[PDB]
C-alpha cells in the first residue's frame, strides 16, 4: 500500500511538479530570473544578456497582446566563454518557460502557441534547448551516479524542470503529430550531437535532412537494413555495453516517433525484442526518478543545476515527520516495481537488472549516511 508515498508526492517539492511510474511556478521563475539578472549584472556582449533577462521579467509581467508577446518572444529566441555559453542557454530555457506559462494562464491561446512552435527555427530551438540544459543540469549528477548511459531523449521532458517541453510535445502531437514526430528526430540527433548517446560511427539515422526524409517517405509508404543492422547491436548479447545502450537510445526514438517503423513480426517474436525494448525502456525511466532522488536527500546551494531553486524556495534542510519513511517507500517501490516488470535473461539483465542492481547498491549504501 502507497496511499503515505502517493499522498507526501503529491504535496512535496519538486516530486508535486512531475509525474511517476508509481502512478501507472510564476513566482518561482520570476526569482530564478532575479538570480540570474544578478549575476549577469557582476560579470559585466554581456550587455545584450542584461538587455534580454530584463526583456524576459517584462514579458513575463507585464500583460500584452498575444500577438505583441509573440513577436517580442521570437526576437529574443533568434537573437540569442563558457559563463557566457551557461547564461546565454538559461536565457533560452527562461524564454520557453515564459511561452508555457503564457499558454497555461490562457494568455496566449492554442492557435497563438502553435504560431510559435510549429517554425522550424523554432522547433530547432525547442529541441537544442532541451537536450544542452538538461545537460548542463543534471550530466554531471548522472555521471557521478554511474547513470549517464542511459539518460534517454525520451524521458527527458518526464523531469520537473522540463515540463514546459511536454506542453510544446503535446500541443504539437494534437495538431499535427509529423511536427511532434520531427521533433523527435531532431531532439535526439542533438543528444548524440552534444555528447549525450556516444558511438565512433556516424548515425545512420539522425543528423542528416535526408535521413529524416527516407524515414518520412518509408512512413508515407536499405532503410530496413540500417534498423535491422541496429537491432542486431542491440539484440547481440555480446556486444560492447556502449554500442548496444546507442543502438537502444537509437531504435527507441525511432519507434517513439515512427510507430511501426522497428516492427518485424517474425524476427520479434524469435528474439523477445519488444519485451527487451520495454525492459531497458523500464530501466531508463527508474534510474532517471532515482538520479532526482538522489539530487534530493543531497540537499538536506542547488543539486539541481545553474538556476534551478532559487534560494528563498530552497528545499528545506531537514526532513518533515514521516519523509525518510516516505523517501525509502518510493525507493523500494522503485525497484519492486523494476524487478516485477523486466524480463530477467543472460541476453539483456547487462541493460536492466545489472545497472538498476548497481543503482540499488549506490542509493542504500548513501540511505543511513
Amino acid at each position: 500500500n502507497s496511499k503515505d508515498i502517493r499522498e507526501y508526492l503529491a504535496s512535496t517539492f519538486p516530486f508535486e511538479q512531475q509525474s511517476t511510474i508509481l502512478d501507472s511556478q510564476l513566482k518561482f521563475r520570476q526569482e530564478n530570473l532575479a538570480e540570474l539578472k544578478d549575476q549577469i549584472i557582476l560579470s559585466l556582449n554581456w550587455q545584450k544578456l542584461l538587455d534580454y533577462t530584463n526583456k524576459l521579467d517584462e514579458l513575463s509581467n507585464t500583460k500584452i497582446s498575444p500577438e505583441e508577446f509573440i513577436e517580442e518572444i521570437q526576437k529574443v529566441l533568434y537573437k540569442v566563454s563558457k559563463l557566457y555559453s551557461q547564461f546565454n542557454l538559461s536565457i533560452q530555457d527562461f524564454a520557453l518557460q515564459i511561452i508555457h506559462s503564457k499558454y497555461k494562464s490562457n494568455q496566449i491561446s492554442q492557435n497563438d502557441l502553435l504560431k510559435l512552435i510549429t517554425e522550424d527555427e523554432m522547433l530547432k530551438i525547442l529541441a537544442k534547448t532541451k537536450v544542452l540544459t538538461y545537460k548542463m543540469k543534471y550530466f554531471d549528477s548522472a555521471s557521478k551516479m554511474g547513470i549517464n548511459k542511459y539518460i534517454s531523449t525520451e524521458m527527458m521532458d518526464l523531469d520537473w524542470q522540463f515540463s514546459h517541453y511536454k506542453t510544446f510535445n503535446d500541443a504539437l502531437k494534437k495538431n499535427k503529430a509529423s511536427d511532434s514526430s520531427y521533433l523527435g528526430w531532431l531532439t535526439h540527433g542533438y543528444s548524440i550531437k552534444y555528447g549525450l548517446s556516444p558511438n565512433n560511427e556516424r548515425s545512420m539515422f539522425f543528423q542528416d535532412g535526408r535521413k529524416y526524409a527516407e524515414l518520412y517517405a518509408f512512413s508515407k509508404s536499405d532503410l530496413l537494413a540500417k534498423i535491422n543492422k541496429s537491432k542486431g547491436i542491440f539484440l547481440d548479447q555480446n556486444a560492447l555495453l556502449d554500442k548496444r545502450i546507442y543502438a537502444f537510445h537509437e531504435l527507441n526514438t525511432l519507434e517513439t516517433h515512427f510507430p511501426g517503423i522497428t516492427s518485424s513480426f517474425t524476427d520479434d517474436l524469435k528474439s523477445n525484442y519488444r519485451k527487451k525494448m520495454e525492459s531497458v525502456s523500464l530501466t531508463c525511466q527508474v534510474l532517471q526518478e532515482i538520479g532526482n532522488i538522489h539530487r534530493f536527500i543531497e540537499s538536506k546551494s542547488t543539486e539541481y543545476g545553474l538556476f534551478s531553486i532559487p534560494k528563498i524556495f530552497s528545499i528545506p534542510i531537514d526532513y518533515k515527520h514521516g519523509e525518510k519513511e516516505n523517501l525509502v517507500s518510493y525507493v523500494d517501490f522503485l525497484y519492486s516495481t523494476a524487478h516485477e516488470r523486466i524480463l530477467q535473461d543472460n541476453s539483456i539483465n547487462q541493460l536492466c537488472l545489472d545497472p538498476l542492481q548497481e543503482s540499488l547498491n549506490r542509493i542504500k549504501s548513501n540511505i543511513p549516511v
